C-alpha cells in the first residue's frame, strides 16, 4: 500500500520519503481513531489508555514531519508560512 | 470514511478535528503519489504539472497541521520541540 | 495502484497517460471530499482552509485535463463540443 | 461509496455535485482502464470493442465535466485559465 | 485489485483476453447499476438526463462484450440459447 | 447489497434489479475467476471441479440476464441489436 | 487475492489446496449473499432464480469441501467427529 | 461486514445463519493463510505454533459446517452426496 | 496484505516477524469479531461454537506473543512494566 | 470500521473491548510496518526515527493489552499459562 508506481522505478531518496509520509499518514490516523474512541469510550481506564497513545502518537508524527522538513525545501518553505503564528490561516 | 465510531457519537469539535486530519493525511498522500508519478514519468510537460501540484498539497498540508496545532496542546508541546531543529531527531 | 495490467506490458505513453489520468480522478475526489466537508464543517477557520484547498484543487484538476486534451484528439474532440457552451448537455 | 460525510447532513445541490463527481471520475476511471486493456489486448475484435467503449466514455466525461462547469464558478475560472491553450501549463 | 487472482504470466493470451470481456462487462454493468441509483436519488434535471444518457450506453458497451463473449465460449452461447429473448418460467 | 444511495431513498424496483445486476456481476466474476484457476491448476480432479462449477456459473448469468431484459426496454433493444450476430461488433 | 505469500513460494500441492478453499470460501459467500437477497427481496420470479442459483452453490461447496477432505488427515478428522451428527456441538 | 442487505430487513435465523457461514469463511481463511505461512516460514518454533492453529482451526470450521447442515436441508442433500465417498467429483 | 516492502527486500527474520505479527493480528480479530457475534447471536447452539472458537483463539494469541516476546527484547521490556499490575494502567 | 454487527446491538462493554482489541491490533500492525520499514530504509536519520516510534508503539500494545487482560478471565489465563516460560510453546 501507497507505492502507486512500481519500487524498481523509484530512487532510494522517494523511497525514504515515501516511507517517511506514510509514517507520518499513520500517525495521524492513529491521533484521529484514539481521539474518536476517548470521546466514544465508557471505561475511565481504557479512555486514559486511549488518550496516552493518542499523545505519544503527535510526538511520531513530529519527530517524522522534522525529518520531511530537512529533506524537502518546498515544504520547508510552508511550514515557515504557517506554524507558530496567530494570524488567520484562509 | 475514517469514521470509526458512529457519528452521532462524537461532538462537533472531534468532528472538526476529524475533517481535518483525514483532509491533512489526504494531502501528505497526495505529496508522496505526486512524487512517485514525478520519479517515474517520461514526458516533461505532464512532469511539470505533477511537481507543481505536489508542491501546492504542501501548502494544504501546511495549512491544515496549523489549524490542528492550534487547537490542539498536546500537538502543539511536540512540533515546538522538534520542528525547525538541528539536532539528531531521534539517532 | 489503478495499473490493471502488469506495468511492464504497457508503453511509456499509456502510461503518462494513466499517470495524468489518475492524478485527475484524485483532485476530483478532493474536491468532491472538501466540498462534503465543507458543508458539515462546523469551526469557520477550518471551513475557510477547507474552501482554499478545495478551489485549489481546481487548479491542479483543469492542467492535468489541458494535458490529456493536448495529447488526445478523441477527448479533445468532446471537450470541443460540450466545454463554455449554452446548448442544453442533455 | 464515496460519502464521506453522513448523507444527512449534506444538501441536495452538494448531493448532485457529488454525483456529478463520481460519474465523472468513474467515466475517466474506465477510459484510463480501457486504455490499458487496449494497450494489452490480443484479440483485434475485444480490441475494437474495447477501444469504442473507450472514446465513448470520454463523451460521458466532457459531459459531466460542462455540467459541473455550469455550477461551480471557482472551477469555470480554472478551466478558462487553462483549457484549449497552446502556452506550457506549468512548464 | 485487477481481477487477476492468479500470477498473469501462468496465464495464457486467450484466458487473458476472456477475462478482459467479462472484467470490462462486470464495469458496464456497474456503472448502470450505479446509474440508476443515481438517477432515482438525483434531484436535478440536467444532471439526471445525463446520467440517463450515461447509462444507456453503457447498456451498449455492455451487449458488445457479452456477443464476443458468446463467439467464443460454446458453454456460454448454449446457455444464452437457453434462456434469452424467452418467456418460459426461469427455474 | 454494493449501494452507493441510502437504500431508504430507492424504490423496490430500483433495488430488485440492482439485486439483479449485482448477482449478474457476482456470477460473472466467478467465471472469470474459475478460469483463472483452471488455467493454473494442477490436480486433475481439482480442475474438473472447478470447471464444472464455473460452467454452470455460466447459466446463472443466463438467466439472471434474462430478468434483467424483461423489464429494461433499453438493454433489451442493445442485446437485439448485438447478440447471435455475425457482423464486426465494433467498427 | 487471498495469497498472502510470493506464489513463488509456496509448493503446487499448497497453491491448489488455496484454489480450494478460496473457491469454497466464494461458493459459501454466494449462499450468504443469495440468502439475505431472498429475504430481501420483492419480485417472485427474481426470487425463484436467486434461491435456484443459491441451492446449486451449496453443491459446489461440497464437492469443493470433499476435495479437500481427500487431501486433509487432520480436516478429514474433524468432519469425521461432528458431521451427520445429533449430538451437541458445543456447550 | 458480509451485510448486502441492511439488518433491520433479515430476520434473525438468517442473520444467525449468516453468523455462522461467515465464520466458517473465516475459519477456512485461517486454514489457508496458516499454510502458506507454514509453506513459507523459517523459524521452527513458530512454524509448529503457525502449524497447531490452522488445524484447531478446522475443528472450528467442522463444528460451524455441522450447524449449518442441520438447519439447511439443501446444504444437506448435497453434502450427503459428496462427503467421503469414492467417485471422481466431476467429469 | 502485510507486506508494505518488497518481500525480496526483507531478511528470513523480518519475515518470520511478520507472519507472527500478522497472525497475532489475526487471531485478536477473531476474538473481537466472535465476542461481537455472541453478543448479537440469537440461537444458544450457534452461541455455544461461537463461544468455544473464540476462547481457543485466545491461546493461539498467547501463543503467538510468546514467540514475539522471545525475539524481541523491547516487548518483553513493556510486557514486563505493564502485565499483572495493579495500578492505573495510565493519566498521560 | 471492526463492527460486523450494528453498534447499537452491541453493549457498552463489548464495545470498549472492540475499542481495545482494535486498538491494539493497529499498535501491531505499526510495530510490523516499522519493522519492515526499519529493515529497508536507506538514511540512517529516519531509521532511527522509525525504530523509536515502533519500540514506542510496543508499549502501546503491552498497555492495552494489559487493559483487556483485567477483564477477560479467559485472557489472563492463556496469558498466565504461555508468557514469561522457557518450554516448547506447540510441538
Amino acid at each position: 500500500d501507497g507505492y502507486f508506481e512500481p519500487t524498481q522505478e523509484l530512487s532510494d531518496e522517494t523511497r525514504d520519503m515515501h516511507r517517511a509520509i506514510i509514517s507520518l499518514r499513520e500517525e495521524l490516523e492513529a491521533v484521529d481513531l484514539y481521539n474518536q474512541r476517548v470521546n466514544a469510550c465508557k471505561d475511565k481506564e481504557l479512555k486514559a489508555i486511549l488518550a496516552h497513545n493518542r499523545d505519544e502518537e503527535k510526538e511520531h508524527a513530529a519527530m517524522l514531519l522534522e525529518w520531511i522538513r530537512r529533506c524537502d525545501p518546498a515544504f520547508d518553505k510552508e511550514l515557515k508560512d504557517y506554524l507558530f503564528t496567530n494570524k488567520p490561516i484562509a
